[PDB]
């Protein structure tokens, strides 16, 4: 039956109760009610639980969305593919034991739900809850790696779920808000695009760009180059310049998948719901939904879609698109004024110096 929450809010289920303490000692305690390093390392981390999950191979291959990662630290962040997923990892066990009611398969995608209304334009995902608090470790191989070509990562998509390349593409709908840290072992907080605090479509235009060259290395393994990558880092700042993913450009420009890449472009609510949907499902892997409860009342309001339109980022326009889409004429946009290229700031706030929330804990990443 019905009940109402200490905060208010009305939920179907008196058991979703519980993660509205749980969310406000996630934000009080690590995301600081900001989109940024330790809110994306968050959204990162509710993939790699989820998608170690393989129908071909079946259940024992992995649980998909399971806790996992939290639950066995020594294994899972430590295989090659989540270098780097510790930071995330050891920031989410101890709300294992500050809120026992909660699975760790729930925790993680709780706090990947909170994390993601952090960020502006951002969608209100669903939540459902009542993940079994136990599991085994993934084995490895699961996880998808920049490297991977799309007929790779579709097989791969497929075989976790059944995700279509819409639902792929719609979840990398994520990199609009994301950095890489191990990717280039001379760079920190290497964007995706020109606003990772904001969730945006940014990210499907600024692929579509040529590349010019790259923010660190030339030969990273996963990288290829971008059209953007000047930063003040070679100067000792922090305002890393644009990196690219091999695997985006590849997205962008298979015939399987360009077009609903540029699809997404200046299309920010049909960006939102399709990233919505798609990661509704991720999100549930390794669980029949009939066995869940509905707790998405309990996920925060997002901050609502910036007023600013989606436009080319200064020193750049369309004659510097690579198209791929026959089916839809990449629109007219604006180009922001200016003579060289704006440094993509490493806070959400405009500057350089803001530092973020780690935990110490079990699980560890390589150099
Ligand atoms: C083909 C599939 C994917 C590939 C190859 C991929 C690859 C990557 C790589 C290489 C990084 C940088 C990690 C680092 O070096 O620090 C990254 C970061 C990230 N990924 Fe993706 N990813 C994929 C899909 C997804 C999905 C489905 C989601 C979530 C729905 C996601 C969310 C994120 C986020 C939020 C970050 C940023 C973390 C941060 O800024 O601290 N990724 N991904
Ligand atoms: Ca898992
Ligand atoms: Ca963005
Ligand atoms: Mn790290
Ligand atoms: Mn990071």
């Amino acid at each position: 039956p019905t009940a109402v929450c200490s905060d208010g809010t009305r939920v179907s289920n008196a058991v979703c109760c519980d993660f509205v303490s749980l969310g406000q000692d996630l934000q009080s305690m690590v995301l600081q009610g900001d989109c940024g390093e330790d809110a994306h390392e968050i959204i990162r981390l509710t993939f790699h639980d989820a998608v170690a999950i393989s129908r071909k191979l079946g259940p024992s291959a992995g649980g998909g969305a399971d806790g996992s990662m939290l639950l066995f630290p020594l294994v899972e962040p430590e295989f090659a593919a989540s270098n780097g997923i510790d930071d995330s990892v050891n920031n989410l066990i101890p709300f294992l034991s500050l809120h026992p009611t909660i699975s760790a398969g729930d925790l993680v995608q709780f706090a990947g739900a909170v994390a993601l209304s952090n960020c502006p334009g951002a969608p209100r995902v669903q939540f459902l809850a009542g993940r079994p608090n136990h599991t085994i470790a993934a084995i490895d191989g699961l996880i998808p790696e920049p490297q991977d070509n799309v007929t790779s990562i579709l097989e791969r998509f497929d075989d976790a779920g059944g995700f279509t390349p819409f639902e792929v593409v719609s979840l990398l709908a994520s990199h609009t808000i994301a950095r890489a840290d191990k990717v280039d072992p001379t760079l920190d907080a290497a964007p995706f695009d020109t606003t990772p605090f904001t969730f945006d479509s940014q990210i499907f235009l600024e692929v579509l760009l040529k590349g010019v060259g790259f923010p660190g290395l030339d030969n990273n393994t996963g990288e290829v180059s971008s059209p953007l990558p000047l930063g003040d880092t070679s100067t000792g700042g922090k305002d890393t310049g644009l990196m690219r993913l091999q695997s985006d450009f590849a997205l962008a420009h298979d015939p399987r998948t360009a077009c609903f890449w540029q699809g997404f472009v200046d299309q920010q609510e049909f960006m939102s719901q399709s990233f919505a949907s798609a990661f509704a499902k991720l999100a549930v892997l390794g669980h029949n939904t009939d066995d869940l409860i509905d707790c998405s009342e309990v996920v925060p309001v997002p901050k609502p879609a910036v007023d600013k339109p989606t436009t080319f980022p200064a020193t750049t326009g369309p004659q510097d698109l690579e198209l791929s889409c026959l089916a839809e004429r990449f629109p007219t946009l604006s180009v922001d004024p200016g003579a060289q290229e704006t440094l993509i700031p490493h806070c959400s706030d405009g500057l350089e110096n803001c530092t973020s929330v780690q935990f110490s804990g079990p699980a560890t990443d390589s150099p």
